[PDB]
């Protein structure tokens, strides 16, 4: 049973909540120990790093076990997962965007009135198949919590997109070699989070 380079629809079976747990772990350990780390997500870990972890999943799931940090924890353990999360979705046969809605976020992307732009990329959101809607929601919510916490980690928006349009994203399908379609159908979808996706659920009863 593998868990990367395979299809988002074929790791969630498993999943009560439609989320893989690779990307549950991930995301949980930077949540706690790296939301503020200087440069998390723009330092690329050790590749040798990422392909040991990677292999040690891919040959038993329960490993997700080693994502959480040893005591006492490193920076570079924190970036590690960084990497390993953005190397899962890399890895993913298609983008969790699909490639099939390319035209559709080309048109997306040419409306210059925001509020209609949003709506129309809403519509596409909620038109996701379970795994990528469940999987997009849980990744954009940690990208802006990423984002709140600016201040300490020094990343700012377009830095972010960068770094993960690429891999969230499918490319322009006019032209290959493009960047610009996959870092503004990331900011696209950061602004539409809000009302795309329905809030994570709040736990205080004092």
């Amino acid at each position: 049973f593998k868990t990367f380079g395979v299809p988002l629809e074929s790791l969630i079976e498993f999943e009560q909540d439609m989320v893989p747990a690779i990307v549950r772990q991930c995301i949980y350990v930077i949540d706690k120990f790296g939301l503020d780390q200087e440069g998390i997500y723009r330092k690329s870990a050790n590749v040798l790093d990422v392909s040991k972890l990677k292999e040690e999943i891919d040959k038993d799931p329960a490993n997700i076990s080693m994502i959480l940090p040893s005591k006492p924890h490193s920076d570079s353990d924190i970036y590690l997962v960084g990497s390993l999360l953005k190397t899962f979705f890399a890895s993913l046969p298609d983008s969790v965007l699909p490639k099939a809605l390319s035209s559709e976020i080309k048109v997306c992307l040419q409306i210059e009135d925001p509020t209609t732009r949003k709506n129309f990329m809403h519509g596409l959101i909620y038109n996701l198949p379970d795994a990528q809607y469940w999987t997009l929601r849980a990744l954009v919510f940690h990208l802006k919590r990423v984002l709140a916490h600016e201040a300490q980690n020094r990343m700012n928006l377009r830095a972010l997109c960068i770094i993960w349009g690429p891999t969230i994203a499918p490319a322009n399908p006019d032209d290959a070699n493009d960047v610009n379609f996959q870092i503004m159908a990331m900011e696209v979808l950061l602004e539409v989070s809000d009302q795309a996706f329905e809030p994570e659920l709040e736990h205080h009863h004092h």
